[PDB]
C-alpha cells in the first residue's frame, strides 16, 4: 500500500501529517504548517562539519583525568553515540512510510542526516582521544547500562515499523499468517506513532539534555574543551529536533490535524505521563553509574538527578504533561552559557 | 649535671656544638659556625603571622571538592599539623639541653618558635574550612595511619631525651637503678643525638616536601589558593631548618667539631641510610593512603612516589649517605614555581 510516488492528485494542504496519501511532488512554495518548513531552513543554515573543530588538546585532558573521571566522559561520551546512532537511521526508517506532506518528510530527511553528522563527531573525537577506538565502540553495544536504554529506545521504534509494514502489507482489519490472527488497526497503529513520537522526544529534550551537562561540566573546568565546541553545536541541533517533536505531538493532540488522534492522545495521557518518569528515573539511574567512582568538581549524582528532574518537569508541561516532580529552580545555571544561539532558543525555557 | 648558668668563663669559640659546658652568656658578636647566625637572620627576616592571609574562598573550594579529593587534602593537612606539632617543642626540649654554643642554642628557639607560627597556621586554616575543626584534630592523634608515623618519629626525639636525663643526673658509667644495670655511656648519646637529627633532617627535607606538594597540587588547579599562600611561607621556612639540620649533620661527621662523632657517625652511616629508607618508603605508603579512593588532576600515587624517590635521592647525597633510588629527574618541576624565594634557595638543587 505504500508507493513512492502515488499518482493521485491531492491537496497537499489538506492532507494529515501521518497516514495520509503518501507524498507524490515535493513542493515547497506552500505549507499546511510552516513550522517543519521553519525548522529545514533553521537546520540547514546551521551545517558544520565535525573536522572544523581541534579536538588535538582534548587528547592530553583526557589522559590526565583520574580514571574515574575518564570513566565519567567516556560512559557519556558512549552513551550519546548510540542515542545519535539510533536518531540516524530510525526518524527516515519508521516515520518516512507513514507522512503525507511534504514539509514533515524534508524536516524528517534534515533532521536524520543532521544526526549522522552528530555521529560522525563522536567518530572525530573518540578516534582522537583514546589509542584503540574498537574498544569504545565495542563497548557502546555490550556495556550492560547502556544496552539498557538501547532496549527501551529502540522497541518503540521497532514496534511502530512492524506494524506499519502489516498495515501497509495488509490493510486494516483482522487477517490470518500462517494460522495466526494478526489485527490490524489504523487506530492502534496511530497509537503506537504518538507513543514513538513521545519516547523520542524524551530521548533529545531530556536524555541528551543530560548528557550536554556532563559535557559542558568538563568544560568548565577548561577541560575537552575541542569536545565542548562540538557539543554546543549538537545541542544547537537538538533545540530544533526537540522543537519538531513537540509540535508533532501538540498538534497531533489539538485534534487541529486528525480528530482521531485528539482521542487517542488522551486514552494513553496517562501512558505518555509514565514513559517521560521512566525516562527520567533511568537518567537518573544513569547518573549512579557515571558517578560510581566519584565524581569531579561541578558535577555529582545529587546534583545532576536534579537536573533531571528540572528538565524533565519544563519538557512535559511543553507537551501537555502533568508535571511529576517538585516544583525546583535550575541547579546547574551555568550550563546555559554553553546552551546558546542567536537564530534558535537552545537552553530550555 | 644541667645548669641554665654555667659559673666556669669558657671560650665559646671553642665548644663542641653538643654536649660541651651549658651556654652561660648569650652573646652574638662572634660565632664558632657563623651558618646559624646567618639562620637565626634569615628566620627572623621571614617572620609572617597566618592571619595576613584570607583563607576565605578556600572553604568554598573545600566544600566544591569531591569526597575522595577532600580525603587528599585534609589527610595532609592533618599530617603537617602533626609533624609541626612535634616540631613546635621537639627541637627545644631534646636539643637545648645538650648545646654548648650560644649562636646554636638560639638558632633552636628561633627554629622551634618558627614551627609554632605553622601550627597556629594549620589552625587558621581548619577552622576557616570545616564545620567541626574538632573532628579533624581528633582525628590527627587517632587516625592509623597518621599514628604510625607519628610513633617513629617521636621516638627519636624520646629516646634522646631519655637519655640525655640519665646523663645529666647519673653522669657516665654503669648504675644502679632499683635493682636494674643503666649503663650511660656518652658514645651512645652521641648516637642517639646524631640519629635524631637524621631523622629530623628526613622529616623537614622530604616529609614535608612530599606534603608540599599535594599543597600545591591543589593550588595548580587553582583550589584551595590560600592554603597554597600559607604553604609558600610555610616552605621558605622548611628551607631554613632543614639547612640547619644539613650542617649540624655535615659538621659532625666531618670530624672538625667533635673527633669522637666522626667515627660514631660512620659506625651507624648505615643505620642512617636505613632510617632514611624506612622514611621514604613510608612516605610511599601515605601516598596509598591519599589516592585510595581516586586522584585528581595532575597528582596521583605514581607521581608522588617518583618525587619522593627525586627528593631523597637529593635530600641523602646532601648528607653523604648512598643514593638508594635510580637516578631520576623532577616528576613534578611544575613545584619550583612555589617553592621560590630571593633570600633562600627553597627549591631543592
Amino acid at each position: 500500500a505504500y508507493t513512492t510516488f502515488s499518482q493521485t492528485k491531492n491537496d497537499q494542504l489538506k492532507e494529515p501529517m501521518f497516514f495520509g496519501q503518501p507524498v507524490n511532488v515535493a513542493r515547497y512554495d506552500q505549507q499546511k504548517y510552516d513550522i517543519f518548513e521553519k525548522l529545514i531552513e533553521k537546520q540547514l543554515s546551521f551545517f558544520w562539519r565535525p573536522e572544523e573543530v581541534d579536538v588535538s588538546r582534548d587528547r592530553i585532558d583526557y589522559q590526565a583525568l583520574p580514571e574515574h573521571e575518564k570513566h565519567i566522559f567516556i560512559s557519556n561520551l558512549k552513551y550519546q553515540t548510540l542515542l545519535d546512532s539510533i536518531q540516524g537511521r530510525s526518524p527516515n526508517v519508521a516515520l518516512l512510510p507513514l507522512i503525507s506532506i511534504p514539509e514533515l518528510e524534508t524536516w524528517v530527511e534534515t533532521w536524520a542526516f543532521s544526526e549522522t553528522i552528530h555521529s560522525r563527531s563522536y567518530t572525530h573525537i573518540i578516534r582522537n582521544i583514546v589509542n584503540d577506538p574498537s574498544v569504545v565502540f565495542d563497548d557502546i553495544v555490550t556495556n550492560e547500562q547502556i544496552q539498557k536504554r538501547a532496549e527501551g529506545i529502540s522497541s518503540y521504534y521497532d514496534e511502530l515499523i512492524e506494524m506499519t509494514s502489516y498495515w501497509h502489507l495488509l490493510g486494516e482489519g483482522t487477517h490470518t499468517v500462517n494460522g495466526k490472527t494478526v489485527t490490524v488497526s489504523l487506530r492502534e497503529l496511530k497509537k503506537k506513532l504518538y507513543l514513538c513520537l513521545m519516547s523520542v522526544n524524551a530521548l533529545e529534550a531530556i536524555r541528551f539534555y543530560v548528557s550536554f551537562a556532563c559535557s559542558f561540566a568538563f568544560a568548565e573546568r577548561e577541560l575537552m574543551e575541542g569536545n565542548a565546541k562540538i557539543i554546543r553545536l549538537i545541542a544547537r541541533d537538538e533545540a530544533l529536533h526537540l522543537t519538531g517533536t513537540q509540535h508533532m505531538l501538540n498538534l497531533l493532540r489539538s485534534g487541529a490535524d486528525d480528530p482521531e488522534m485528539a482521542e487517542i492522545a488522551e486514552e494513553c495521557k496517562q501512558e505518555c505521563y509514565d514513559l517521560f518518569v521512566q525516562a527520567a528515573q533511568q537518567e537518573k539511574d544513569w547518573a549512579d553509574y557515571l558517578f560510581r567512582d566519584g565524581s569531579m568538581i561541578g558535577l555529582n549524582k545529587d546534583i545532576l538527578c536534579q537536573y533531571v528532574e528540572y528538565i524533565t518537569n519544563i519538557r512535559m508541561q511543553a507537551v501537555g504533561l502533568d508535571l511529576p516532580f517538585q516544583t525546583r529552580s535550575n541547579p546547574i545555571p551555568w550550563i546555559n552559557t554553553w546552551l546558546v544561539s542567536d537564530n534558535v532558543q537552545v537552553a530550555p525555557q
